[PDB]
């Protein structure tokens, strides 16, 4: 572990990331509520973006192995089509899931790293932290686990997933808000 | 300004310090009793401290919204396993805001004295089924690694006193709850036999 050289091979390992974005956005397979952010932090030279994504909601069944996705969206989700992604479920639990927009960023030294994971607390991204794999992660706190049914048995009714999903799009507001609450400090690290 | 290899010339100090907190935390009863004997054994490290930590909890708590923990009200606050009857009598209590049963991670904040403890440390608890752990922070007087899991719930139970759920799918989410909460302690337990290694 060396300060000055936190992110290993960071030109090369830079220039990886871009390649991979540009056919990311090409494709459209970039969450559009994170694009902006993205290309602010890939625009300092001390940063790069990797595996990143915007927040999501989805519908899911695991056994308690490897789970099976029934329904994943990226932005704030209507009663209907959750309701048809439960109607798929087989086996095991199923769980209604919030995720907060998690970002990878690669940075040059320690100084930088620890720079970013204090800005982005102060925005609002409070786990975000030095991950070990070293990076820096970005990540909120709005995150949601919801028990909806188990093995093909649903337990909820439609006024309930109703009032679920109301909840979990006020976290993907709140998550666009802090997104953009960011983007527009992120300048601030540039020398 | 962060300054370079300051929290490791100021590590015995802060160590010192952390122990004095623990020490009065548990005269006074104030400890997770759980993992007790897992935070003696990371103090026992050379290169390492604990400060304010969790062995895990369950949680029937009104809210305004999902979002507001600073807002929120606690009727019932459990650090083991649950039963239907204790949560019933929470339940019971609700009369404000979003009511919601959750299910919490154990969560450690442990200082070390140098990057590359940290990193080990983080790796060892990755190991042990603690996979959100990581180094949450580093300032000049200390540099902090989070250990945490990434087992959670949050279940809706009602709102504005009104209840949304019957027993059985109580039953279920209890079932579940005691679940996850079993898994916590196991991880801990495991967790606690491999901090030798480092």
């Amino acid at each position: 572990l060396l300060y000055m050289r936190f992110t290993e091979n960071f030109e090369r390992a830079k220039k990886e990331a871009l390649m991979s974005l540009e056919i990311a956005l090409r494709k459209g397979e970039v969450d559009e509520d994170i694009i902006p952010l993205l290309k602010k932090i890939n625009s300092i030279e001390n940063y790069f973006t990797t595996s990143s994504c915007s927040g999501r909601i989805s519908v899911m069944e695991m056994p308690h192995v490897n789970a099976k996705w029934l329904g994943k969206w990226h932005r704030e989700v209507s009663l209907y089509e959750v309701l048809e992604a439960i109607k798929k479920h087989r086996s095991g639990q199923l769980w209604f899931l919030v995720r907060s927009p998690i970002l990878h960023v690669g940075a040059k030294t320690l100084e930088d790293a620890v720079k970013l994971v204090n800005l982005a607390v102060s925005c609002g991204f409070k786990y975000s932290n030095i991950k070990s794999i070293l990076i820096v992660e970005i990540r909120s706190t709005e995150r949601m686990d919801v028990l909806l049914g188990e093995n093909g048995e649903i337990f909820v009714g439609e006024e309930y997933l109703n009032k679920i999903v109301e909840i979990a799009n006020d976290q993907m507001r709140r998550f666009k808000e802090k997104l953009k609450r960011l983007e527009s400090k992120i300048n601030a690290l540039n020398r």
